[PDB]
């Protein structure tokens, strides 16, 4: 059987950015991305912490460096600036594989400084 | 045992509702012309998430005719989406890793009366 | 690449019974899972056309026959006696395949009767 | 190229909450005893819906110590469930539609001071 496993989390991030007429997604600073294994386009689910929204969306890259946590395009009606999140993403795997399965998880606190 | 991505395969951006029904059957029919240039397909699914409201939902898609740049939201999802509403449409394909690492997916956008660029 | 696509539905039945309960899943009579290709163990989607609401549970089977849809268990907060629903699963298959996929659908008006 | 479904995996029936908090990272930690009878992994993504008050969400299941009985609704998630609600908790897994045919589900059902029968 496949199994459906959590990839890697970026937990207790801030929203940084939230603009409906920018491009529809969740950009997030390159580095962040890296330390997750959350690719570029990749299915991303949002669980705000500060308004209880969960929604799906997909990643893209912001510049490295920049800590942006950006959620636009119809996204923008689920998180604000400052708003407390947590970005998952999940891959599929063969349940022998799926029992020692490691999950790439990166905490942060304060501006987005990843501890 | 490769461990297997959900990548963005495809999505029509910013196209504009122009049916919603109620008493439909559950679908949403779109242009497949539109189908084609983001690379979904008849009978799959896809999530929808309207700019105009907020709601997110997901559904299938199925053909409208060729250049009639339908956008009809049928059945229960007339709830989530009414004429007029700006929406985003896309598909999720599932591959393994490397092959997601330089994955391109289709993007068409939209403006005026639901015109591609 | 993998597509996820529409397996099969049941259009526009009518939800005979709904308790808190009962067993939390939703009971369907065979005879429907039969038509629609719906398994007994299969995640579902029920789209509820009177009220809006959108979920995700798992089928079973109930009396061959009966005309029965039970929604029960947490799900009983999301559609009552009368409400009208769509009933979907999905499945994965390669692209090349799902290019000519025919799903199974079952069409339904007044108290059941499939057409 | 055999169809792929999606079958309940395992379940944990009418499982109480026992302990839930904003300030954590993003999980639901599970008595090790539960998830055994569940068949229910470490890290495997998750579906929750609460009996009490009708939310459904998906999260992921982490271990808690075995004999605990915990089942704690840690970060964004305990906007979604206190302690005390009643919930089920499902996992999912995908095989060939023959295997699915036959596939029996690992269920597990509570009372009491989540007590497993």
């Amino acid at each position: 059987m496949i199994r459906t496993m959590l990839q890697g989390k970026l937990a207790r991030v801030k929203v940084t950015h939230a603009d409906l007429h920018y491009e529809g997604s969740c950009a997030i600073d390159q580095d962040f991305l890296d330390a997750a294994g959350i690719l570029e386009n990749e299915a991303i689910d949002i669980w705000n912490v500060t308004n209880g929204k969960r929604f799906s969306t997909y990643a893209i890259a912001a510049e490295r460096g920049s800590r942006i946590i950006s959620v636009n395009g119809a996204a923008a009606h689920c998180a604000s600036v400052g708003d407390i999140v947590i970005i998952a993403s999940f891959v599929t795997m063969p349940d022998e594989e799926a029992r020692t399965w490691r999950p790439n998880v990166a905490y942060f606190e304060g501006d987005n400084e990843m501890k």
